[PDB]
């Protein structure tokens, strides 16, 4: 697992060695505009299948994503969505490129796999319930623009993030009878809304105000603006507290029908990051791998260790298969 | 310019042969900040505790891996209100002739000890200014930190301990300090500070956010790094502050001339309005110290207000109290 950038100042990353290209048939793109754009500028394999080490070097070098967040997000995703023997992860749909599957109920389903990492009330993608959880959706993007106009002076910023995050949750509650918003997804849904203001903003300026042309380029086409400079120093979810505090929300879920959102008092929330860590490892990962062979157990323990090092709140390490 | 981010920001020995702890030698100034005190006491900063903004940022980054945005934000904020803008020198403690000849009233140039500019109420290990001394280590407060760590962190200080102690300290001040104030700048900074010991005082080889009480006392009381201390393995500052905020959500306010009269102030900024915090700091705090400044002082203010703006986490739009 790579350490932080050696030299992490702003610099042009839309450069000569990293041109955008269109998708070839077979090139895999998914629900993350950050990984998508990196793949499309060749910071990641252009076909969208990568090792964890590759994804981490790419997000730091391409966009100056900080090391702790890159390590948390990448090994969390690899544990639930990736192939632990081959050490590969698809950034979108399940693919044979990741090699021979483990036994069920592990899915190795790529970032597109619903319920594991990816989840509901995304900004520019529709819920899995309605059929397609990974393609750019134009109606939701035009909503992001609207809110930018109304709260951001035409630009996306943390204030807009706060408003739209809530709007999307409300939208899901009213329309999605499967709406779920607990645990891992509750956590990551709020930190994602800060990323575009933090990281899609040209680094020479770095003033957290994202223009709509830049926003469309990343979200829709996986493409950096012309002459794009990365952020002037490493960061990820700075300001998430702005987005949480705008519209206080307790973790919960619709119960088999629309508008039935019911708080779940067993879910972690922001005051309990280590319950969220423990349930991810001790319930989510453990249920995908309830009885691993010696070889799989050893791959699981190595990735669980690397995952534990990226956990922002620190926490106490949990061992689903033992320390041995 | 402010220094940019650290070249190679990995974990490494920082309590080394070139940076030993030394006892205070009269002349030497120590203040309310255990981070800055300890850096001065190991020679990362000047040992007498008076430094330029550039020295302080280089010191917090190289000594402790404090991240660049936070180092710039705090350093220029404190310099604007507590420092000498003409000599370019800031005391980490008391007001001193070592920062040079003063500007005109009503500027104070009072050092970091100056109550209510940067320093303020409900500190963890230091008493409120109202009771007499806002900067000395207070053994009864540290013992209550040790007690909350036994109760909530298994004997170690971590973000769960921080959430409970931060709220305890606020309740102590409401009950005992008739002047307690907890608005605007202080309301914002108080929360982030409670994360720093978990993120930054924990040996960088471990980096699991569990701070032992011997390490904690070393930094807070003696201004000394633990033996063989490694700084954190990448840059960070207020990671996990939302964990502290959401443990006991609370709005900004003040006692109203007597104990137990905490009154929410609806004109204060809070965590959802970080740009109003920025703006009030500049329009009100800074500009009432320097209501009408001469030509050279006006240049120095505008230069430092620029650097300050670049450090604002939320991004925001720049305000210009003296024009552009
Ligand atoms: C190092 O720092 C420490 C701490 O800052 C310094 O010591 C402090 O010094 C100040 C200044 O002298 C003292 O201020 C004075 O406080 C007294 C009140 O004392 C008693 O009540 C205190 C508050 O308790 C309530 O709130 C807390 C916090 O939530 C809570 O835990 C308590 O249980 C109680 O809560 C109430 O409300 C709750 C709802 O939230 C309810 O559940 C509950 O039912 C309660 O009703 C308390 O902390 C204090 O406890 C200490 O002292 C006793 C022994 O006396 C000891 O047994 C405890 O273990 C503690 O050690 C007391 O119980 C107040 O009366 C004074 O008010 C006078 O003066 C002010 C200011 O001038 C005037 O405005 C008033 O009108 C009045 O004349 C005063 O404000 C502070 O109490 C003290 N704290 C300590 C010692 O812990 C120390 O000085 C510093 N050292 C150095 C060297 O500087
Ligand atoms: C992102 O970009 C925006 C614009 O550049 C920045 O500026 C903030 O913009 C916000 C959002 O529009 C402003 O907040 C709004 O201000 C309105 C007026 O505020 C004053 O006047 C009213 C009287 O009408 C007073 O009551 C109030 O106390 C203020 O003195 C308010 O009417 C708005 O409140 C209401 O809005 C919604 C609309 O959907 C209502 O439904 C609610 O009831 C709500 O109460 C709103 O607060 C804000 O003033 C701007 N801030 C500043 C400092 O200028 C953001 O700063 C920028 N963000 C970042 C992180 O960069
Ligand atoms: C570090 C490896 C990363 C992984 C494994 C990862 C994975 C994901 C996944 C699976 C989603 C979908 C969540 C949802 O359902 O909405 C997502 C969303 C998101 N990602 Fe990433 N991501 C990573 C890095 C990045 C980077 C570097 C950026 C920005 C620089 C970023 C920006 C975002 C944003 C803005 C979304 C939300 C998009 C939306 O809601 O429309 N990600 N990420
Ligand atoms: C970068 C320049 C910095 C400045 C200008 C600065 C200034 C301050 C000031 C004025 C206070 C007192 C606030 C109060 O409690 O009343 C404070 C508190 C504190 N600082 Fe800093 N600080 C800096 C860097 C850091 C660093 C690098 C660390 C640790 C790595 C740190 C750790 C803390 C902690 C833990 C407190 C609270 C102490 C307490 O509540 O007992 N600071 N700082
Ligand atoms: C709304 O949520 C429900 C409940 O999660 C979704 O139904 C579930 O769909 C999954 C995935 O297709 C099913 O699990 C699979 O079942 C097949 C064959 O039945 C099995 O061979 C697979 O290995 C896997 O078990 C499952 O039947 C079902 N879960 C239930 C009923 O608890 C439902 O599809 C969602 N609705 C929409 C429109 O998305
Ligand atoms: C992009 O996202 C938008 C908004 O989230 C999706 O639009 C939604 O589409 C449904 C139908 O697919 C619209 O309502 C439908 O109305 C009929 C009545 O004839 C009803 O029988 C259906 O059950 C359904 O309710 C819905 O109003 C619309 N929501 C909007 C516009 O806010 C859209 O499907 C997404 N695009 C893609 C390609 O998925
Ligand atoms: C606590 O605040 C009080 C009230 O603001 C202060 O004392 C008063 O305020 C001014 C100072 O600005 C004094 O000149 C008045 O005589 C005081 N009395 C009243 C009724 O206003 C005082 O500055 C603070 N006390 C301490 C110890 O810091
Ligand atoms: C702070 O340390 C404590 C103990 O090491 C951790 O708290 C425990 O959390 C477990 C599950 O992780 C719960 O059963 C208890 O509520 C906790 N034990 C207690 C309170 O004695 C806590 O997670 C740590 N916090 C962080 C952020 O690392
Ligand atoms: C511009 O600022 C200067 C001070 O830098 C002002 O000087 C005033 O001097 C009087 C003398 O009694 C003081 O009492 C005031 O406090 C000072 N004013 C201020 C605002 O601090 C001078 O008056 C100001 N000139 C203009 C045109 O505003
Ligand atoms: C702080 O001061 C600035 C101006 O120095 C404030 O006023 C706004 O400034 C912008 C930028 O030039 C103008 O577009 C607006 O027209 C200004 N408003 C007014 C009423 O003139 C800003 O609002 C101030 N903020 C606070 C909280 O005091
Ligand atoms: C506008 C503002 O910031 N006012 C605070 C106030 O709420 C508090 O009562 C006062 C005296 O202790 O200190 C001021 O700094
Ligand atoms: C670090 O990165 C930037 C952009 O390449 C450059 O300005 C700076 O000198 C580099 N520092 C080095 C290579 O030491
Ligand atoms: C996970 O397992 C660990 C150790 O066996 C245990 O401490 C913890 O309670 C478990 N977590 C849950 C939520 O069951
Ligand atoms: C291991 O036990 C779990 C119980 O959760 C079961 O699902 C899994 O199939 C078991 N595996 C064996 C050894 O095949
Ligand atoms: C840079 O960090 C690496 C990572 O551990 C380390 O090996 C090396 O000693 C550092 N380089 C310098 C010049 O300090
Ligand atoms: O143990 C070293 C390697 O182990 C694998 O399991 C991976 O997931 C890598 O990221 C790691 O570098
Ligand atoms: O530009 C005015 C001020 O700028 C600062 O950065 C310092 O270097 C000072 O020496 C000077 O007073
Ligand atoms: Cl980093
Ligand atoms: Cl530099
Ligand atoms: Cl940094
Ligand atoms: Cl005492
Ligand atoms: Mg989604
Ligand atoms: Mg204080």
């Amino acid at each position: 697992p790579p350490g932080p950038l050696e030299n992490s100042s702003a610099k042009l990353v839309n450069d000569e060695a990293h041109p955008w290209k269109p998708l070839r048939p077979g090139d895999i793109r998914g629900p993350c505009p950050g990984l998508n754009t990196l793949a499309s500028h060749g910071y990641l394999p252009r076909n969208g299948v990568a090792t964890p080490v590759q994804i981490i070097n790419a997000v730091q070098e391409g966009l100056n994503f900080d090391n702790q967040a890159a390590v948390f997000a990448t090994y969390a995703a690899h544990l639930v969505d990736g192939n632990l023997i081959t050490d590969l992860l698809s950034i979108g749909r399940k693919t044979r490129l990741t090699g021979p599957d483990p036994p069920p109920p592990a899915s190795v389903g790529g970032l597109n796999e619903h319920g594991t990492f990816e989840g509901d009330a995304s900004m520019t993608r529709g819920d899995a319930f309605f059929g397609n959880n990974h393609d750019f959706n134009e109606t939701l993007f035009e909503q992001l623009v609207d809110y930018s106009n109304r709260f951001g002076g035409g630009k996306y910023n943390l204030t807009v993030a706060g408003e739209l995050r809530f709007k999307r949750i409300q939208d899901s509650i009213a329309t999605n009878p499967n709406f779920s918003f607990v645990d891992f997804r509750f956590f990551t849904a709020y930190g994602e809304t800060t990323f575009p203001a933090n990281l899609f903003v040209d680094g020479r300026r770095d003033d957290g105000q994202l223009d709509m042309d830049a926003a469309r380029s990343f979200f829709q086409f996986s493409r950096m603006p012309d002459d794009f400079f990365r952020a002037p120093s490493p960061r990820s979810g700075t300001g998430v507290e702005v987005v949480i505090q705008a519209h206080p929300m307790q973790p919960g879920r619709n119960v088999g029908k629309i508008n039935s959102y019911t708080v779940d008092p067993t879910s972690s929330d922001f005051s309990t990051p280590c319950l969220m860590y423990e349930k991810f490892v001790n319930i989510t990962v453990k249920s995908l791998y309830p009885n691993p062979t010696v070889q799989l157990r050893k791959a699981l323990n190595t990735n669980l260790d690397f995952f534990f090092q990226g956990v922002a709140a620190g926490c106490t390490q949990v061992f689903p298969y033992g320390r041995d």
